[PDB]
DNA sequence: TCAGCCTATTCTTTTTTTTTATTCAATTA
DNA sequence: TAATTGAATAAAAGGGCGACGTAGGCTGA
C-alpha cells in the first residue's frame, strides 16, 4: 500500500499533484504500468510534463526484463488466503491466489453466497491459519449481503463479533456505470489501510441487465474488458486476492447424450484470456457440493468436495 | 422512495422532470438505478444534460461504501411479514422478508395461489399481527383472483371485508410485455401511499407461451431479464416485499434411477441468479400440502407443513 | 365484444384493419391480448401504426390498473351455469363460473360426452334456471357428437329441441392444426353473434395419436401450449364458458394403489396450469358417476353423485 | 438462387439409483 | 402402574425405458 506523495518531485507543482487524484490514478503502481493512450487526453497536462511523470515512475519500480528466478519467487511469494476448505488447499496448492483472476463458476445453491461470506471472515486470521491478517471488502449486486451468514461463521473460527463487524464493507452495485464509481472509491480505501480481499458475485449479472443484446453488442463487450482493466490493475498494486462468482449459460446440446453439457458460461472469450485460473461447481447428492479447476495450466486439473454445512464451508 | 419533485435545483429544467417520469422511472432511486448512455437515447435529451441528471442525483443518494455493522441494521429494520401458519414462519424465521426474492413453485392443485391470498391479507395488519400497514399489489393472468377468498382469510383474523377492499389492487397482463406496460404502475401508485407487498403469480407462464424461436435469448430470455431487474428495482426502490411465481415442467432425460420423477421448473440460470429463495410446492395427503425450501443463503434447506383450509393457511 | 370497426378512426389505415382480421384478430381485444413483435412480424403492417393500435387497444378496452372492489362487482357479474343436475350445481356452488377453462377428465364411460353434451342444451335457458341464453358451440375430434342426445335434454327441461338445433353448432377437428384453425373461424362467430359455451370435446384426444413422444413431444406440448393462449382469450373476450374434456392415461410404475388408480391426466402441465375448475370423474355403480374436484381456486375437495339418464344428466 | 444438403475439421478426461419404524423408555400413569 | 411412541434400519438389487436443429450449405433449380 503506497500513496502518490513519494511523486512530488523534480519540478512538480501542489496543483498537478491532485490532478492525478481526481483522475483515479492513486497508487504509483497506476502510473508506470498503464499505457500511454489512457494518460495524455487529460485537459491540463501539457505532452513535456506527461512525459516527466512517466520518466520518474520508471525507475521506482522497473519495467525492464528481470530475471526468471526472481519470477518464480514471485509465483511463490503468494500469502494464499485459504478458503478455510483443506481439500480445496489440496486443489488449489493451498488456498486462492492473491493477485490472480480466480473464477468460480454457479447456477443456484451452490454455496456461491456460502463460500464468499466465509472467506470474508478469513481475513482477519493470522498466516498460519491461512488468512492475511487484513481488512477487505464485499460489494454486492444482488441484494444478497448477509449478517447473519458473517457473524456465525466467525464462531466457526472462535474470534469476537465485533471485530468482524469492523470488517468487510458494503455498498450496493446498482449499475453497471456504479462498478466504476465503487472501483474509484475502492482504491482509495486502498491509500486509507491495507486490504486482502475483494468479491462480487454477481459482476457480470449487471452485464446480464443492462444491455439488451444485440444492437449494442460491443457495448456489452468493452465493458467487461473496461471492468477486467481495472481489477488487475488492483491486482497488480498491492496483490489483492479477487473473488467472483460468475454466472452459467444453459448450453443447448440437448438431442442425446454425447458431451451434452449445458455450460460455456458468459462472460465471452476477453474473460477466457483474463481467467487464467477457473473453477466449475455444481450440485451433488444433499448439500455437498465439488470443486474443478478448468481452464489454467497453472493448476491441475482435480476435484475435491466442499460442504456447505451449517458450520460453514467446511466437512 | 422519494420522487423527481425534489431534483429541480441548479439549472435542471422543469421539461426533464416529467419526461423522465413518463418514459419509466419516477422516482430518483430509479435515476441511481438508471444507466448514463440509456439516458441519453430518449428523445429530448442531449449528453451535457444527461450528465446534470445523474450527478446532481448522486448529491441526494449516497452510495459510499458501509461498514458491515450497519447492514446488521439495515436488515434488522426488515418488517417481515407472516405467512399465516407459524411452522412455515418458524422455518422462515418468522416468514418471509422484505426486500427480496421469493418463489413458490408446484405442480398443481398444491396452492401457489392460495399461498397468494393469505399473504394479500397480511399487509393491512399491525406490526404486532405481522403485517406492515400497507397495501398488497396482486398481478396474474391466469385468472386466479378470487375475491371471496379475500373475504376469508380477513374473517380469520376478525378485520372487516370493505376496508380490505379498499385495499389490495389487481391487474391481467396479457403479453410479456404487457407486464412491463402495468409495471409502472408500481412507482406510480406507490409514491401516493406506502404499499406493503407485490404479487405477479404468473411470472413465467407468458414467458412459456412467447419463446425467442428455438431458446434464445430473445423475449423468452432477455425480456426476462428486463422484467427481472426491474423487479430488483422495486425491492431497491421501496424495500417493498414481493412474491414470485414460476411454473414447473419435468425431464424427459432422467430415466428411472434415484428419483423417477424430478423437476428442475422453468427460466434457467436467469431466474435463478435473480432468485434470492424459493420454496417448492409439493402435496401430502387430502388437504395436507408440503413446503420445501430452496436456495436460502440464510436459512437451512428444511421441511415444514402446512393445509389449504376454508379460512386459508393452516396445519 | 367491440370489433375492428372501434378501432377505424384517427386516420389509420384500412389496408391493415383487415390484416388483423386475416391474423385471427376480428376484435380490439385481441390485438390488446396480443404481444407487441408478434404483430409487427405480420406483413404489410406499419410498425408505427401498429404501434398507433398498441395506444388505442389501450384506449378501447380497460388495460388499466385497477382495485378489487369494481372486480368483485364484475366477479359477481358472471352467468353461472347449472349442469342439470342438482347435485354438481351445489358441489360447484351453484353450477359453472363462465369465463374460464373447467376440464373434465376420466376414463371411458364416465360421462365426460355426455355432460358437454347436456351443457349445451341448458345454454339456451334463461338465467334464472341458471342458463345463459346464448349461442353454444362444439368442436367435435371424435365424432361422438349426437343430436338425439340433446333432445332428450329438451324434453327434460320443456324447450323445443327444434329450436335448439338451430343453436349449437356444430364442427369437427381432425388435425391438430385443423383444431387450432377452428378457433380463427369461430372467433368471428362469437362478434358476430353472442355465445356462452365452447366446448372442445376431445381437445386434447388428438395430440397424443399425432405425436410420438422423447422428441417430437416438445414439438406436441409447445403447439398444446399455443392452443391454450388461444383459448384463454376466447373467455375473456366475449364471455363465454370453456370446457375442455381430456383424455387419461394409466401411470405405470410401482405407484399403484387404490381410488386413484394412478391415472395422471394427459397433457403433462401445460393443460394443467390452464385449469380454473379442474374435475374428475369416477364411475360408482351403474350410471351413478361420482365427479371429484381437484385444482381449483374456490372450490373445496369434495363429491357429488349423479346419474346419466335416459334424458341427460339425472339425479 | 435459398432451401435441401452435409454431415468440414474438431477436442479433451473424468462422477454416485429404498424400506416396511422395533430400539429405548414409553409420555403417560 | 406406569405402554404407547417422540427415536431408529441396509446388502442384497425392477411389473422400464424411449429427445428438436440454424451453422460446410455442391448438384436438382
Ligand atoms: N442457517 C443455515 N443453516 C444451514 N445451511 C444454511 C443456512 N443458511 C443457508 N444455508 C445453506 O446455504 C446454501 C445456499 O447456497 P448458495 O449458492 O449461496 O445460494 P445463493 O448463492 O444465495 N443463491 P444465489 O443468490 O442465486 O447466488 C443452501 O444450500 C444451504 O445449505
Ligand atoms: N374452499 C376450499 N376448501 C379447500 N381447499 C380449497 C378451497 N378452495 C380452493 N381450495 C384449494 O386451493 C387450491 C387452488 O389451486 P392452486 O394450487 O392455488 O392453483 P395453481 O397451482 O396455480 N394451479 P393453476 O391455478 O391451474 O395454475 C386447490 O388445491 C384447491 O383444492
Ligand atoms: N339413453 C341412455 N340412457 C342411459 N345412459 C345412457 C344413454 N346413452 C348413453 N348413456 C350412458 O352414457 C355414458 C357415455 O359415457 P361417456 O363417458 O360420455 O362417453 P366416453 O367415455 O367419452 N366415450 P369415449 O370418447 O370413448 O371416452 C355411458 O355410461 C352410457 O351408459
Ligand atoms: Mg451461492
Ligand atoms: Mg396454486
Ligand atoms: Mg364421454
Amino acid at each position: 500500500p503506497q500513496p502518490i506523495s513519494r511523486l512530488e518531485q523534480c519540478g512538480i507543482n501542489a496543483n498537478d499533484v491532485k490532478k492525478l487524484e481526481e483522475a483515479g490514478y492513486h497508487t504509483v503502481e497506476a502510473v508506470a504500468y498503464a499505457p500511454k493512450k489512457e494518460l495524455i487526453n487529460i485537459k491540463g497536462i501539457s505532452e513535456a510534463k506527461a512525459d516527466k511523470i512517466l520518466t520518474e515512475a520508471a525507475k521506482l519500480v522497473p519495467m525492464g526484463f528481470t530475471t526468471a528466478t526472481e519470477f518464480h519467487q514471485r509465483r511463490s511469494e503468494i500469502i494464499q488466503i485459504t478458503t478455510g476448505s483443506k481439500e480445496l488447499d489440496k486443489l488449489l496448492q493451498g488456498g486462492i491466489e492473491t493477485g490472480s483472476i480466480t473464477e468460480m463458476f454457479g447456477e443456484f445453491r451452490t454455496g456461491k453466497t456460502q463460500i464468499c461470506h466465509t472467506l470474508a471472515v478469513t481475513c482477519q486470521l493470522p498466516i498460519d491459519r491461512g488468512g492475511g491478517e487484513g481488512k477487505a471488502m464485499y460489494i454486492d449486486t444482488e441484494g444478497t449481503f448477509r449478517p447473519e451468514r458473517l457473524l456465525a461463521v466467525a464462531e466457526r473460527y472462535g474470534l469476537s463479533g465485533s471485530d468482524v463487524l469492523d470488517n468487510v464493507a458494503y455498498a450496493r452495485g446498482f449499475n453497471t456505470d456504479h462498478q466504476t464509481q465503487l472501483l474509484y472509491q475502492a482504491e482509495d480505501m486502498m491509500v486509507e489501510s491495507r486490504y486482502a480481499l475483494l468479491i462480487v458475485d454477481s459482476a457480470t449479472a449487471l452485464y446480464r441487465t443492462d444491455y439488451s443484446g444485440r444492437g449494442e453488442l460491443s457495448a456489452r463487450q468493452m465493458h467487461l474488458a473496461r471492468f477486467l482493466r481495472m481489477l488487475l490493475r488492483l491486482a497488480d498494486e498491492f496483490g489483492v486476492a479477487v473473488v467472483i462468482t460468475n454466472q452459467v449459460v444453459a448450453q443447448v446440446d440437448g438431442a442425446a447424450m454425447f458431451a451434452a453439457d449445458p455450460k460455456k458460461p458468459i462472460g465471452g472469450n476477453i474473460i477466457a484470456h483474463a481467467s487464467t485460473t477457473r473453477l466449475y461447481l455444481r450440485k451433488g447428492r444433499g448439500e455437498t457440493r465439488i470443486c474443478k479447476i478448468y481452464d489454467s495450466p497453472c493448476l491441475p486439473e482435480a476435484e475435491a468436495m466442499f460442504a456447505i454445512n451449517a458450520d460453514g464451508v467446511g466437512d
